[PDB]
């Protein structure tokens, strides 16, 4: 029997949210636990700035330009799915879920699906045997008229909306959702040990603007609303783990916890996360809006309590579920994400690139310590005037800038060992940068000259298609009328 | 009935960020690392000001350095410390840690730098310690000798040899064999204290001060460049200097303590400098990222293994817990910042203390629970500024970063430290939460204020003739030096 599969996949938290990571108010007891008895990644990678296009990478293996999930509107845009996209996750890709189901295994997908709301997007269409979540954020109140509320599915049909049957209260911050989820996955993992291997991909959201928690994590954290949700989080997640172990299939289950992006700063003090020593967050290509906290926890086969700085990737987690499952990954096709077994069981290195997107762009790239900036952008100066800080507190000379900066011809490199932060960019006349510059290019080239992108989903919006009549909305008398409209270029 | 061992590691201008169990991303720390998981570890835990000397004071006395002394009121607000041309020093009012522990039977030594006073009536010998190995200044140089002296070396009460002449450092390279001279100083102390008398160990090295360095094996084996080879080194030190003391079984009877004198030196970042995690700013300013530091305390049996406690700590509160470790008394006849932290070491108690951030003859800023009022803001005036001297790279947060001493003293800026650690956020003047902050903060304020009477200045007073020309010793080895004409005058800070 193959090893279950257990996915933690965490919704705007950044490399500085978790205990062990080094928050100052050390509110993270049970991941604190896991990252004691299995293995922490320092220097592990989303695939991009922000979530749609993070998940279908987890979910694909694959680089958001090869996967669809961009925009070609302007150059290097953050785009995502919301309620009015037209596209989605294409057909022709293969999702984990699909291929693993060639190993005898059963999925589930608990909260944020984000790849496409539309009927042929659904996940139940694409490998997934079971669902409860929504296919959008949790972003409301809306007055059904200019826009539906964000409909909340079990399987094939929504069984409610966001602020109606699933209430989020937006003054106090109260939300029952996080210990749904968690019911969620403790009665899936009841229903399958000892009768198929599991997959479960726990995609919760507590920590997206607006922050919610059950009430009686309300008011607990030193951090604000935020933390009551990231302590509730926690709280679940350690109560996941020991139904494992009280059921003695904790040593046949593999389990990773990530974040899909970095920390969201627009949102920080009281709804947004920590990046701790990294520059600016969420919507860059900065660390800070990338670097991701990564631990993995698997009794008996993962040492416990150990350290990898193997340079990770979100979609490694595509690759590595498929090697654990005695797959092979697709070999029509180009995979990003690389089998981590060797590094998860036996302590080895890889030397392999990390390539920062943003849009249409390759904006950087990392290979040992060395990360060359071909792009800068935080944030348009229309958009900094305002109000809107993508890196508050921040500010390092010619680095962070309101204007998409052009460094093909002379890349701004960091050795991150001894400058996390992106302080200090290497003398362009050094031996140091001479040897960078070379190392970088020539992987880059590489992945370029190999690379047909694929043709961009996040480009069309049609008020249309938002949740105004899911499926199953018939029968709870739920169904609005839409507007009409045409199909148009979205506004990024 | 023999008291325990008390060894206090002080580091400097180490930083919050400095440490892997803090968060450090290279995760080169690994014998604090496994201190940190058989002991206690503090996050919340303070030094007594944003530069050595002062707070090097303020550890040995217990007190402020408005109250034993160590600043200047030359100018308000201004960064004081011992360079070898300052006339003043530990005064003989004072009482020190290691005179008072001679009470209880202790023998005690200090290795590394003192920072207390380089004359001869400032001598640590004098006050307290029986045993010397370090310099009273810093390793800065190599000076012309006709200028400025090379900073002797000592041993005991003689000088024995000068810092870039018998103790080379190479600047080029970054080699030096000094920790490992510290570290060697350290185990044969252990070595000779064990199961005679309870001993007093004040380890004080330096090699993470710039110009940093290391022994040539620890030389580029970091991903932090030389400042994290020292930190390494330093590290592989104290894994060391912990196993001898579990080797002789005096490891359950010694209670260890590890800290940082102030916060990392972010003017010589990236290479020579530190980090401070999440915090904002450096040495020298009173943002969090210059006075909080790492806080580690490790007594096997005594205090329970990998616990976290938030106390409100302070780098003064090691001379009254070392009392009270000592079943002594702290003075009586003074005024005691230092709190004893055994409630908090052995059963877990909080305790509801203040946090005061001084800066030279100015209180800046106070933390009590999670809030911390600012009543001035500054960090370096815009003429260093434009000279490239930064204290706070990368970091800019609107009217709280300021190049201009700025008085807050009426509408304090107010920060919930648990919400935003890095002071990016100051609550709004009209919110609730400020109103009750602001009250709660400046009760303790003024209470300390109105029972406060400051001692005289001993860091005002500079004069080129008192520098290292001719130290005890220096005649048999051949090394003194003859002293420039000069008169005592006003130190330019
Ligand atoms: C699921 C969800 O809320 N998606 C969010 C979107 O609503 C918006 O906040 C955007 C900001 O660019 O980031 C996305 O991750
Ligand atoms: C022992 C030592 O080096 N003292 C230093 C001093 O030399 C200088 O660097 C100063 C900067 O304000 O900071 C002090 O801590
Ligand atoms: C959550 O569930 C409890 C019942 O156990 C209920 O009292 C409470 O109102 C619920 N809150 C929301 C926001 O639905
Ligand atoms: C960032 O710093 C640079 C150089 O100090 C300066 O020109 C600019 O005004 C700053 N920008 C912001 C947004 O703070
Ligand atoms: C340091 O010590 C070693 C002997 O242990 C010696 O060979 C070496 O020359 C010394 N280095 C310096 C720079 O003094
Ligand atoms: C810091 O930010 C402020 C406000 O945005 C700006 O006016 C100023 O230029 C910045 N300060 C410096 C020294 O660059
Ligand atoms: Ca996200
Ligand atoms: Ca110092």
């Amino acid at each position: 029997q193959p090893p279950n599969i257990l996915l933690l996949l965490m919704d705007d938290m950044g490399w500085g949210d978790l205990g062990v990571y080094g928050e100052p108010s050390r509110e993270t007891p049970n991941l604190d636990r896991m990252a004691a008895e299995g293995l922490l990644f320092p220097n592990f990678y989303s695939a991009n700035p922000l979530a749609s296009p993070s998940r279908a990478a987890l979910l694909t293996g694959r680089l958001p330009i090869r996967n669809g999930f961009y925009t070609t509107n302007a150059h290097a845009r953050n785009a995502y799915t919301p309620q009015e996209i037209v596209g989605g996750i294409p057909d022709s890709e293969q999702l984990l879920p699909e291929l693993l189901k060639k190993a005898g295994y059963v999925s589930k997908i608990v909260g944020k699906w984000h790849l496409g709301h539309r009927p042929q997007f659904h996940p139940l269409k694409h490998g997934f045997d079971e669902w409860f979540g929504s296919p959008n954020c949790h972003f409301g109140p809306y007055d059904n008229k200019a826009r539906p509320n964000i409909p909340v599915y079990r399987d094939w049909e929504m069984v409610g909306r966001y602020y109606e049957e699933f209430p989020i209260n937006l003054k106090t911050g109260e939300a029952n959702l996080t210990q749904i989820y968690l019911q969620e996955a403790l009665d899936f993992i009841k229903r399958q040990a000892r009768h198929h291997p599991f997959f479960l991909y726990w995609a919760v959201d507590a920590t997206h603007a607006p922050v919610y928690a059950s009430k009686p994590f309300l008011g607990t954290s030193q951090r604000g609303r935020y933390g009551d949700a990231v302590r509730e989080i926690d709280d679940s997640i350690g109560k996941i783990l020991e139904l494992l172990q009280d059921l003695h299939v904790a040593d046949n289950t593999f389990v990773f916890f990530t974040s899909d992006n970095g920390a969201a700063l627009i949102s920080a003090p009281e709804q947004g996360g920590s990046n701790g020593p990294f520059l600016c967050g969420k919507q860059t290509t900065f660390e800070g809006g990338m670097r991701e906290p990564a631990l993995a926890w698997w009794p008996g086969h993962v040492t416990a309590g150990q350290v990898s700085h193997q340079l990770g990737s979100i979609m490694d987690l595509f690759t590595t579920s498929l090697a654990l499952a005695g797959l092979t990954p697709p070999s029509d096709r180009a995979i990003d994400g690389l089998n981590l077994l060797p590094t998860l069981l036996q302590g080895r290195l890889m030397d392999r690139p990390i390539f920062y997107y943003r849009g249409d762009t390759l904006m950087a790239a990392t290979l040992g310590q060395h990360k060359a900036h071909f792009w800068t952008w935080t944030n348009s100066w229309e958009n900094f005037r305002q109000g809107i800080d993508f890196c508050p507190g921040q500010n390092v000379s010619g680095v962070t800038t309101h204007n998409l900066e052009d460094h093909t011809k002379l890349p701004l490199i960091f050795h991150l060992g001894r400058d996390p932060g992106e302080r200090f960019p290497l003398s362009f006349a050094s031996a140091e940068y001479q040897e960078a510059l070379s190392r970088i290019t020539s992987v880059v080239q590489q992945h370029q000259e190999a690379l047909v992108p694929a043709q961009p989903q996040l480009n069309v919006c049609n008020w249309a298609v938002m949740n105004w009549a899911p499926p199953g909305c018939e029968k709870l008398g739920k169904c609005l009328t839409p507007p009409e409209s045409i199909p148009k270029k979205c506004l990024w």
